[PDB]
């Protein structure tokens, strides 16, 4: 049997609705052993290496590919050279929106500073029940959830001044 | 100026740090003027009405209240009809855990038997030197410390059968 | 169940005892959205709006209501439009000196000069390591403790010539 | 002719057999008339004087006493001044379990409030139709089944917060 | 009839072989009648007293004592007064190994903090679904299998700051 | 058999009680032949070498170890790098009070001078006929009584200007 383009879909609807517990989180803060060939991301990862922390997600969203006339009225975002729009799960079906977007920002210090190489976002985090903010280290997570999509990438720096936005497009069934 | 909610968490993990000098008490062995409307408790007493004695708490922690799931394998509490979940002293802040929970039992006549409709628990309570037993009459105490919480409750009664457990739960500011 | 008097007597003596890490800060140096109507203080705050940064408490002690008879000829503090007096931890059962006095003093510009509009007292702060000066600014500190008390006031200036002084009188259920 | 051990043993797992419909009943809500020796139960009695109502047994196993360090990783039961483990039907002849542990608790109001004097249990239980609910008065049962075993106690009180835990363990021929 | 040697090794082998489901267990947080002289321990216990909890083993592993020239570039071991050394399985039969090495490290608090007297090994522990980590409270274990080596010790501490190391080396026919 | 603890108290009372014969006796007035390391006492000595005379013991009395809070403000004893407090006969059973205090006071030339270094005590002494002072050399004493403790230090010199004050803390079973 074959699933079907309208189950990826609903599934990208069911990650969707997840949104108030998504994370994203970074770690990785030691080198590589090649620092301009990461390794291969492996699928059965659970955390990421040396995790740093979590922060809340900003904008998670059905989105599918721009077309351009047509969709300039629409807020547009930009990613991987393309253009994209978002769509609303009520119309996730009739726009063919099985793409989720996912984003949040690092504002300076909110997680230890360092540099970092490895990107991901988890959902079902569950902070310790005192805690409400958003950026949390290790010891203040009562449930990391479940790691969803990661990325192993090149090393970026974090210091005072620094906000490290990320990002990702991913489909089910790439 | 106003108490944050983290102050009442630290002077909770306070009482709690005295775990080892806390008895229970018990007291009020003849009837209240109306025994199905007793009084209402005076918070400048500083010994149970007609004392009968004290027992060494079996329990003294911070709670929560409890959650579906996240909580179902914690070390739980039933009391008032709710759930509760016992939290360590290094995980206070953390937990939001601002509740003490105190408890113990007696144990047939290992104090005078009777009815007691009085209810409480002390702190830096000391035996004579040459007492080490955790039952204790009122001619056994060397400093009864300071009495902190207590209730005037409908009577139960005593017997050499009977155990007796009882619990509170408290916070600094309710 | 009730905390008795007594009670928050001996939580008020353990604050006391904290005293040599409690900690003035100070906060929101930019107005309030009605600088006449400061907004009520929300208990669940862990810091101070735009922290300014802290001074060392220089004096922090348990106080009773001064009579006019009694404590004629001993040292008279003023607060509140009332007359209070200070009370040793030996005599504070004796006395009923369930009050807390808090209060510090910055000079000039030992912290930066602006304007403040919170105040507040934490315990438990720690200075980064090889520093001994009382006056620390966010960046200097360690650990910020626990913010214990604080209040949302009209805005105060502070200038290169100018010491500001703050006093809280608290007790522990009001 | 005499009965077997195991015969004790096989009506055990009968009567166990039967938890379904098991109930506690209490009653005799106004003083013996020796307060002090209160009669010897009447084995031809079948119902309990003055019957307050009857609560659905949350507990009825078979259970043999507990041996020293052996049985202490298992489910402990105090009682009777003895300790006792729990014994699943399949081994009751392989450990000797002849004995019936029964168990119930009434919360609160959930039965009209007073004081009690008699513990029972009873069998065949049926509900009047429509009802589902677990603590049952005398009007809302169609029918009280059969009175298997009861005792007559010194008096408990019941109020709104108090929570009266009954249990026996009997066997068939002492 | 007599066991060989052999047997011995055979039986040490099997044990090893079960290294996955081994855990050091703690437990004993309150004192010893005589905290100079514990007692013996006693062969027939399936649980240690007052448990504190279960750390997976780190090292489980044939033994057997080094011979002083030839074994002197290996990393040796040392326990009890005695150098050792490890043999795998294939060679054990050849090496004599009839000796199994345990140890675990409890770091900080992973398990509540306080003294512990009583120190063993568990084999065919399981955790409760969907439990993964290493370190668990009694709360958290579905199954605590069988308790294969213990003993009963002086009390020692656990503070956040610190890290509990225990080992046995132990022989299947001493 | 093990005596009890209680035992060692009765039988420290005992002594207590023989206070009105208890006589300080001083002896070995000539060198030690290291005197720096004086030869361990024998327990079967009945005199002590050299005797110089006995002094009826200006005190004796139950104490037990002091702590804080209790003994702050009692009758306090410093011995041996500890604190002590005086207990009453009445009361020994209740304080743990198994230990004695023993002293006397010699002053000046009321014993022949010179050195001494053995220091005990006797009860049950017997002056002479018509001797009622409390300074006794050997031909003023009828019957020595039994010497109950004693200890071999250093040597200590006795002029006619001198007061020695000697005191023993002892327990029956250390």
């Amino acid at each position: 049997a074959i699933a079907t383009y309208n189950s990826h879909v609903e599934l990208a609807k069911y990650l969707v609705s997840k949104a108030d517990s998504v994370y994203l989180t970074i770690g990785k803060s030691t080198p590589w052993s090649n620092e301009t060939n990461p390794p291969q991301p492996d699928e059965n990862a659970t955390v990421l290496q040396e995790v740093i922390g979590y922060k809340k997600a900003t904008k998670v969203t059905l989105v599918r590919p721009s077309k351009s006339p047509e969709d300039d009225n629409k807020n547009l975002i930009s990613y991987g050279n393309k253009s994209w729009v978002e769509v609303t799960p009520e119309n996730a079906k009739a726009e063919g929106a099985k793409w989720v977007y996912l984003e949040s920002s690092i504002v300076g210090d909110e997680l230890p500073l360092g540099t970092y190489r490895q990107v991901g976002f988890v959902m079902d985090l569950v902070a310790k029940s005192g805690i409400s903010k958003f950026n949390l280290v290790p010891s203040e997570v009562e449930s990391t959830g479940t790691l969803l999509f990661f990325d192993n990438k090149q090393f970026q720096n974090r210091s005072e001044q620094t906000t490290a936005k990320e990002r990702f497009i991913v489909e089910v069934d790439p």
